């Protein structure tokens, strides 16, 4: 029964998911002055040319674009990672207002939204096994600021009318996730967690320094989605972000 409201939101999650107060929770504030350049970090390798998108789903918390991860088609390698991580889904977190919506912050700055490209370590064989390992997932996080339209986002924006409510899905084949990336792959990296229940501590976070720009009309369309199911009272899907969590005994490393 978790969500983002006063009564079921992030301040409540620890009662069902005690790891909410754990040692490696996400997101965090990235203090750009404290993050250390790690000259031994490799360039990220983002290999999305064979990505096979299947479906888009309103899960009552966000919308997920899901990929065929039955083989090594779209993978993330390099940077801080050992081995091959397969793309399984992406989703966003966003705000009711342009001044909030991101989960990570940069020197306490909040962006309008944040894109999460979720990958799993193929050495664990399936996604459900991967989330029970400390190096099971790699999530590529990309900030969204409101400015110019992102052309490669518009196919996603166009289909949101067809998945307005919780449990609706639509076929979403032949979507190229390369169109959501900024020019630069400079990043920050730290060990953390899923930012939604069950809050598992299985994620290597890779957060790109360069935001992408989306238009006010693009993010407006995200805010027309509904948290509720069809035939239930309308609740706009806005402010589906977890606030920054204590850094505790962690260092954020910069690739640049
Ligand atoms: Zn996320």
């Amino acid at each position: 029964h978790w969500g983002y409201g006063k009564h079921n939101g992030p301040e409540h999650w620890h009662k069902d998911f005690p790891i909410a107060k754990g040692e490696r929770q996400s997101p965090v504030d990235i203090d750009t002055h404290t993050a250390k350049y790690d000259p031994s970090l490799k360039p990220l390798s983002v290999s999305y040319d064979q990505a096979t998108s299947l479906r888009i789903l309103n899960n009552g918390h966000a919308f997920n674009v899901e990929f065929d991860d039955s083989q090594d088609k779209a993978v993330l390698k390099g940077g801080p990672l050992d081995g091959t991580y397969r793309l399984i889904q992406f989703h966003f977190h966003w705000g009711s207002l342009d001044g909030q919506g991101s989960e990570h912050t940069v020197d306490k700055k909040k962006y309008a939204a944040e894109l999460h490209l979720v990958h799993w370590n193929t050495k664990y064989g399936d996604f459900g096994k991967a989330v029970q390992q400390p190096d099971g997932l790699a999530v590529l996080g990309i900030f969204l600021k409101v400015g110019s339209a992102k052309p490669g986002l518009q196919k996603v924006v166009d289909v949101l009318d067809s998945i307005k409510t919780k449990g609706k899905s639509a076929d979403f084949t032949n979507f190229d996730p390369r169109g959501l990336l900024p020019e630069s792959l400079d990043y920050w990296t730290y060990p953390g967690s899923l930012t939604t229940p069950p809050l598992l501590e299985c994620v290597t976070w890779i957060v790109l320094k360069e935001p992408i720009s989306v238009s006010s009309e693009q993010v407006l369309k995200f805010r027309k989605l509904n948290f509720n199911g069809e035939g239930e009272p309308e609740e706009l899907m806005v402010d589906n972000w977890r606030p920054a969590q204590p850094l505790k005994n962690r260092q954020i490393k910069a690739s640049f």
